[PDB]
């Protein structure tokens, strides 16, 4: 039971979509990632959502060294609570199990599960952005035509313990309703641990779309399959579509996530300088609505994660 | 009219085992009788798959299917509707699927429209006797395989499918399968007006509930326009004869078959295609309405007619 | 789940006697027809009360004793009494519910709010009348308010409890879904509720998919699944798709010349029980079966046939 | 699509004076809230009249007539003028409309059914009353209809037609919705229509997401995308989560103490203009701004402020 009040805003802070040539402040390095997790959380985000990137030249990682020096580093400075990826690599055809490795590496308190197999393309993108300062930019984009983002039942069962074995908290991504369905199903199974953190993420090309009504019906499947009483959502509104359903989701009694990850813009045809802008905004919204943000510790009684000091690293 | 329905029945398929039902069409003399007897029914159009015809194990060996169409086109002008999805819960991937559009040139074949999880292996915990060895062992290897189906999959998918004048049946199993559709015919892959079929119950898509048909059909309105599709469905396994009758009441067309259920009523093994087709044509009767002949099956849909087929 | 409650709604107050001679009039024409529809798998049927004249809606207490008297002395079917017949010629629940306490029925119609019920437009369709009063009345549902406030639903309640007698809870839009869960949260309306979705009135909601979708969620989540049962009634042509819909989506159904004269497009239906026979040849092809009387009984929490006044 | 028209509506008929000093009585309170409304970035405000001396609900065409004419005084605001003011102490449309003739307005409110429209739950929330009257007249909604028959509907379109002025047609329920559809297609309203969508009020539909959703899609399905645009009232605490969601899916938003006392959860608004500059702070933020008076005469095609009767 949770007050009807307190919204936990998610700041994704660079993700593996993006690449480095279509805006200056997506943060590319280690230390840029950190910086902006920390400005992240100092402007109102309980929790911080973290991808590494090759320092070189922003190409997305799965290095579990590079996510063990990101992560530390950000908990030296914050209490935020650090959500790590094990979906960054599958654009690129990293299958779980190796994308996986971070959970028993650092054992963070919480980590994201994707819940089903689906096309994840992003090759129009390319109509967008002619000129690239690397040459792996357009050829990353171009891949993601013909690479299926891939998690099978297989996959899930065996993710599924690695997150018990180390205890880590699934936060559990769904991009269609098939995937609520999937969700449902592993539940009933006996794999998921009630209550569940589902995520919905809108307008993925290969996923469901971004209309209200895609939203709703969202929210009702895992309402109707899953039961109100056994879970907790976000959702992500990709690009333009951030703040306005980032916004719905509130109004729902839902939590939030913003982030350069997710939407380079602060304003249509207008970058984003930071990822704390687009917290401070989110921020202004669930404060007009009369809530607030969750701080960290709130974050953790709220998804029931173990502890800032409970990690490993 | 608004009523004429088209009945298409699904003869075999790829997800159920001949032990799963004796009934079950296996080899391919066996689908070609139970074709017929559909198309006698009153089933305008019947989807086809191939079988290994020594152990029903599911194939893309596009010389059965050569004979299977042959064999049906010489004793009936139904519509006959071709896979390029099986194979795909054995991983193989459209490449190869696709093969037989251009070797056939079929009226109408399936075209499925995204890479999804397509998982069979809970019938592990109903069926525990096989008669062959390969039925468990695929069961148990859809636990872990892709039904693949890529946009670059999808473009050259879509150009094979232009190339021989075989119509595109769009399979949909879930909101964001319609998505890629409005994508790709907005794209300019894919020539309207659309025929979308919507298909529930699939571990790994969308489910059962009548708020999912609702849901599909309304968003196909929304992304692709109310007249530029039309539409059919598919309810898996009990599903079928209330999601069907559903689908007819909204305004769509319904597909029925043993590769989609096994049965006539709960507990029921259904003894033919015949059968469930049928009941579906009983039922479409009473709701003030008739299955659609083959021919206005071609006029509905657009097809090029049973002279232009290469079998 | 493999049963489905039939209901066949005999005569109503909608249709006049001149649009169909079909249309049940008399009060022996509504026995007989009853117990036919009864005998086609009605498991409850819903009674109007007519002027034996000339067919015109009365609320006579005594013209509903002998009906439900009769019916009883050759059936054991569910006799579910209007408290809504009179109500598009003005009369107020205060009247209308007379029946409740003289008759003390198993079931009675409770309608749930006040609303526009307006079948004017029938004029355009129908030109020549054998009664004067056909025309004046399908006229003044133009200016008519189907009456039920919030105080005449309380009074109700406590009618409908004083006499044992069950409410079958009318909603005509989602509004009405709101005041039924209003009076439930009250404490006026005992669980489990037994509501019916009425639509294609003008005035109320219509007839779409998404309509009959809409009010059984709205029900769901304003009542919850555990503390109610349905039933559909979908107006003229209406009547068997939206039934067909209500059985998938696991509600009965009502049928009847109440709701529709016909049985197919441009034809009049000959009888209730012909519309009877067809719902039932839909419900049997989904695998399912009508209620018989005392399975309606039991379904619905029902005091039986013996414990009525009649 | 970045413009938005935020409404204010000053007073109503539904809060009495003693809920909140500052809910605005007098006529000159009245008009001052308005301007200051206006000032706030209202393109229109919403208007009710209130008996001078002790803050009845008023028809009074006189008043009205006062009221209207200071405000134009001193704001080019869109002046909205209530035909429902007095509906809920029984009062019907015929008399309510008689302010269209007398001010000719740009633009008025027309409801578009009979329904239930119940405050006696607010005795619950208020005990002390400094009018006898206050009391009184929130009990009797209990058993007052909020009459707007087909007859009324199609009498007032043409008051409206004769006066050039614009209806904002109130829509309760998704039958009311229904409704607007047949008074469209049977030539009484003239496109393109104006939609208000009102949530929360006891005889109407509720204030879930899911409502405000339905009501929109069903106003698309039946009217067409192309015919109809659109504002929402959240009553009370939905307010400004429901005028948001309008904003987010393409509406116009209400705001205003005749809907909500309060700017947040147990703290009385002390001001129209307070709730007014709160809502355009969420407009903002979501990339979009409030409409001037003028733009929203030219969004709703209105006659313009120097061709009413005040
Ligand atoms: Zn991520
Ligand atoms: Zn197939
Ligand atoms: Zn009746
Ligand atoms: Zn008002």
């Amino acid at each position: 039971m949770r007050k009807d009040d307190v919204v936990i805003v998610t700041c994704a802070i660079t993700g593996a979509i993006h690449t480095p040539s279509m805006s200056p402040y997506l943060p590319v390095t280690p230390d840029q990632i950190v910086e902006e997790a920390v400005k992240a959380a100092e402007a109102g985000a309980g929790m911080v959502h973290i991808h590494a990137r090759d320092p070189k030249d922003g190409r997305p990682t799965t290095d579990v060294e590079v996510f063990r020096y990101i992560c530390r580093e950000i908990k030296k400075q914050s209490d935020v609570v650090i959500n790590v990826t094990t979906g960054g690599g599958g654009t690129l055809g990293i299958p779980v199990e190796e994308r996986a490795k971070v959970v028993p590496a650092l054992k963070p308190e919480i980590a994201t599960f994707n819940m089903g197999s689906m096309n994840f393309a992003i090759h129009p993108l390319l109509k967008k952005y002619k000129e690239f300062k690397y040459d792996w930019e357009p050829e990353y984009l171009e891949m993601t035509r013909d690479i299926v983002f891939r998690n099978t039942f297989k996959d899930l069962e065996a993710l599924s313990r690695i997150f018990k074995e180390n205890d880590t908290k699934p936060e559990l991504e769904c991009y269609d309703i098939g995937q609520i369905y999937n969700t449902a199903f592993m539940f009933h199974e006996g794999y998921l641990e009630p209550p569940l953190r589902l995520q919905f993420i809108h307008g993925i090309l290969g996923g469901i779309g971004t209309a209200v009504e895609d939203v709703l019906f969202m929210k009702q499947t895992a309402d109707r399959l899953i039961g109100r009483e056994n879970y907790t959502w976000s959702l992500v509104g990709a690009g333009r579509f951030q703040m306005p359903l980032g916004t719905l989701a509130v109004i729902m009694g839902g939590d939030v996530r913003v982030g350069l990850e997710d939407s380079l813009y602060i304003e249509r045809g207008k970058l984003a300088k930071s990822n704390a802008e687009q917290v401070e905004k989110m921020v202004r919204i669930v404060k007009e609505l009369g809530k607030r943000p969750a701080t960290p510790d709130e974050v953790r009684e709220i998804l029931g994660l173990k502890g800032k000091e409970r990690v490993n690293f």
